[PDB]
DNA sequence: CATTGGTCAAGCG
DNA sequence: GCTTGACCAATG
């Protein structure tokens, strides 16, 4: 009833932080304008490229790169997980 | 286990 | 008002 402006179009959620619906709502439109430089993740919220960043290397320790793409990975496993998905041959 | 999407709201000035 | 990152349950 004005609230409206705070509510969820598609499923009626009420928010006290805008911010909270327009992040909120992206998991209705599929909107993801958080983009990753060091790979293709997206995602929907800025924080979150933020916490994904650090798997591509943490300042004061090594880093592990794929000698295919050139991709950085701080853990050495989720390395082998990329080379399993990405280049399968 | 590392990493994720969805959630929540403390804290800033 | 908004950014930020912790929380939780889920995935592989
Ligand atoms: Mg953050
Ligand atoms: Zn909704
Ligand atoms: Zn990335
Ligand atoms: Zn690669």
């Amino acid at each position: 009833e004005g609230r409206r402006s705070d509510t969820c179009e598609y499923c009626g959620k009420v928010f006290k932080n805008c911010s909270n619906l327009t992040v909120h709502r992206r998991s209705h439109t599929g909107e993801r304008p958080y983009k990753c430089e060091l790979c293709n993740y997206a995602c929907a919220q800025s924080s979150k490229l933020t916490r994904h960043m650090k798997t591509h290397g943490q300042v004061g320790k090594d880093v592990y790169k794929c000698e295919i793409c050139k991709m950085p990975f701080s853990v050495y496993s989720t390395l082998e997980k990329h080379m399993k998905k990405w280049h399968s041959d």
